[PDB]
């Protein structure tokens, strides 16, 4: 809103406050008027020679608690003055992250709470919190360093706190990735060089090694915010780039078949290659590490046309017009039988695989995927069907067979595209399980 | 051995300063422990004490200058051994695990940058490792320093005293503490648990027990999956934790390649492929939404044909209304996206707040606009695998979720 920023920090060591604002660019912040913070002596709201804040908990022993009464005048004592936006901190609260720091920047008036020793009686808490907020996942002896720490993180967020030196808009976190790495002169020290790029490299040069270095640590670094972060197309691909030929402790396959498969009947036919199939398994296969998706079709004609497909998007305009479509397409092997796919595999592993094949029926002795990281130790083919689905042949030449994929009552007709996809998920969730 | 701390800033007496208050300062003056400021301008040749000059590769950001830190080490290095660290954004998350491993040093030397950063190459010479105070940006080091400290010290045997014990704290025990009061027995109309004023210590400690699982159920569920949890612990979860849905497939308003917002046509197959998913899990009903009176008509032409449930529809208003309608209550819109955003939730965290009939949207195109995701009720956290590509059809990311509903509640 229109008001000076103004941060009141209730606390029985105010002139700590007051001493660690005057060093750095926030304490320039504060001399020009850009923002204030008003350290609040907790004691002063106090009627006892001893100015007394605390006492022995219930519940036994001698731990002391800050008591409700001074620090509810205290707050009380601010909202008779302006309106104010109320936090305990507390490691109970929300994990203070970048984002909570944006969010705490609207408002004009943040009033924080410092506990000491054990805390801070719950009553005046739950009586006059606004909301609750935890420096870290780890407990420190008062709630001051939290304090001036989020005042901080929250101030250098006004515009013209900070100038040239240190911009706040591409910064870690704030950008939802670990930053690049920074060098100033000179150019050698004790031998190691600052990377030449950014000695005598272009604008664009620069920005693709930082860009890069940037995605390279924070994949490195914290791996749970790349998945977090929603990557632009650019990003996409450097990430595809720093990730490729990374080998899991599993080596799963793919294939879809189209002989033999059943008819109405149960006669023995082969099916066309549906386009959507290769479009949408590959993506699926891609999504989940499937190390190749193999489409097998004995027609030569059939081959054909499918490879013209994958072509298309590899190496012709496909390749630029969909960027991930080619990407998923890069592990797509059209190849004409079962026999094929288990050499390739073999040449791939250096061990044949296990065979796994997929029905909406029941079979005997069918598995569930839990089986799976068991004996994961070697590469899984997964088999998936066309038309009216694999003959018992394929079904008994397999070592398994998966159970069925059920959701409620007997209807369990789905796509091939979406048993795949199913089945990949199951698998995913287990194996990180 | 006295713990001590080195810390290098080129704001040594901060550090002094905040070390004079509290439990800590009491810690410091019988010698439990000792904090050490090292002024980083010491360790300069000019006459202006320059410890950062300006960046390469374009700017007038400022960074700190190798030479400084790497002679400021260097000298502590030449009195005693010392763990090194460099307090950067881009090292371990600070933890109670962390302070746990750091008690185990004797000497501890924190290296405080200031404006962009610190000359990389000094920390790859000389740090032992990098720590981050946490998922935050600060405007230095000395903050991030001290609280570390803060944490280790009054780990220290003798620091804290009966005033506060550090052997059962939030963090410290993988859960989040119960709730602390003290006198008077009755404020402002509330009441202390009466439990704690005449209760047995047995009944005191379960109730401790219990609010402490309760709040981390609560506040920190990612805590709880990570606990091992005691047999009690496991039984007092159990005591604390012991659904019609719709399907819409929205062609407006999308993304197109560019970001822009657009009307999808109807893709024939997401007809067809959508409907069996939407069957075989029980979804009662799936709404094709379209606000093109033409794309309509397709559509509806496409499910006459493709039988030789389903409802074609308008706008999402329509779908609600209908629902409505068929319900008698309003539904829980939830979207769904491959992008992650804040406050999307898990399909496990939809079991437990879903009270009311469920609708699920679905895009098509690039994608549902910001506008929608803002406005649903919650976002389902994107499908991930492999963690590095999530560029799944609508075809898939419904059976995928409607799969994990279904198996949430086997
Ligand atoms: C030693 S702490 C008491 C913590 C409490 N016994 C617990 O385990 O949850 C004393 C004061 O320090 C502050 N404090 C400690 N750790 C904090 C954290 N992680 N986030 C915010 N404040 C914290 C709080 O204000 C608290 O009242
Ligand atoms: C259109 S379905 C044919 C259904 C046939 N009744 C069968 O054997 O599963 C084509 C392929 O999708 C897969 N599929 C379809 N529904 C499935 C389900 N409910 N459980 C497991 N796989 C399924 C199988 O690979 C099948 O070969
Ligand atoms: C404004 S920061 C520079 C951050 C860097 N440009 C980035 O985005 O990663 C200046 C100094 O403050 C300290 N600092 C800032 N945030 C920190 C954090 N989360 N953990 C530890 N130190 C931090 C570091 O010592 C850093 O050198
Ligand atoms: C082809 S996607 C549109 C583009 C998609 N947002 C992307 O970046 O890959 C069509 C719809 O499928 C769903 N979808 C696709 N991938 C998803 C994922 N990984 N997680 C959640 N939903 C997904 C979303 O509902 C999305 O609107
Ligand atoms: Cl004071
Ligand atoms: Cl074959
Ligand atoms: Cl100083
Ligand atoms: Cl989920
Ligand atoms: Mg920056
Ligand atoms: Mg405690």
């Amino acid at each position: 809103g229109p008001h000076m920023k103004r941060y009141n920090v209730i606390t029985i060591f105010p002139e700590m406050i007051n001493e660690i604002f005057k060093y750095g660019v926030l304490s320039k912040g504060i001399d020009i008027g850009l923002f204030r913070v008003n350290p609040i002596n907790l004691r002063d709201y106090t009627e006892d020679k001893h100015k007394t804040v605390d006492d022995y908990q219930y519940g036994g022993g001698h731990g002391l608690v800050m008591k409700p009464e001074p620090i509810y005048k205290a707050i009380a004592d601010l909202k008779s003055k302006k309106d104010t936006h109320v936090v305990f901190l507390d490691p109970r609260g929300e994990q203070f992250t970048q984002k909570t720091a944006e969010r705490l920047y609207n408002y004009d008036d943040i009033t924080f709470v410092c506990g000491r020793y054990e805390g801070i009686d719950d009553r005046v808490r739950e009586l006059m919190a606004d909301e609750m907020i935890s420096i870290g996942d780890f407990v420190i002896t008062g709630g001051e360093l939290a304090a001036v720490t989020i005042i901080d993180a929250v101030a250098r967020l006004i515009p013209g706190v900070l100038g040239d030196e240190n911009s706040p808009n591409e910064e870690s976190f704030t950008t939802g990735l670990l930053e690049y790495p920074h060098f100033t002169r000179p150019a050698e020290f004790m031998g190691k060089k600052v990377p030449e790029v950014l000695i005598s490299g272009n604008h664009e040069e620069i920005r693709r090694w930082r860009l890069t270095e940037s995605i390279k640590t924070t994949l490195q670094n914290r791996p749970d915010m790349i998945l977090r972060k929603s990557l632009s197309r650019e990003e996409e691909q450097i990430l595809w780039s720093l990730t490729r030929g990374v080998q899991r402790k599993y080596n799963i396959y793919v294939a879809l078949m189209h002989y033999p498969m059943r008819d109405k009947e149960g006669k023995v036919v082969t099916t066309s290659i549906t386009n959507m199939d290769l479009h949408d398994i590959s993506r699926s296969c891609r999504t989940f590490g499937v190390k190749n998706y193999f489409v097998v079709n004995p027609m030569p004609a059939q081959r054909e046309i499918a490879s013209r497909v994958v072509r298309h998007w590899i190496k012709g305009y496909g390749a630029t017009y969909n960027e991930n479509r080619k990407e998923a397409f890069e592990y797509t092997i059209i190849t004409d039988s079962l026999a094929s796919v288990i050499k390739s595999i073999e040449e791939k592993e250096s061990g044949s695989p296990i065979i796994i094949a997929t029905t909406a029926r029941y079979q005997q002795k069918a598995i569930s995927i839990e089986k799976l990281k068991e004996i994961a130790d070697r590469p899984i083919l997964l088999l998936f069907g066309t038309g009216w689905g694999f003959v018992d042949d394929i079904l008994e030449f397999a070592d398994y067979v998966l159970k069925p994929i059920h959701g409620v009552g007997d209807f369990n007709h789905l796509s091939v595209r979406s048993a795949v996809a199913i089945y990949l998920d199951r698998i995913n969730r287990s194996f990180q399980e």
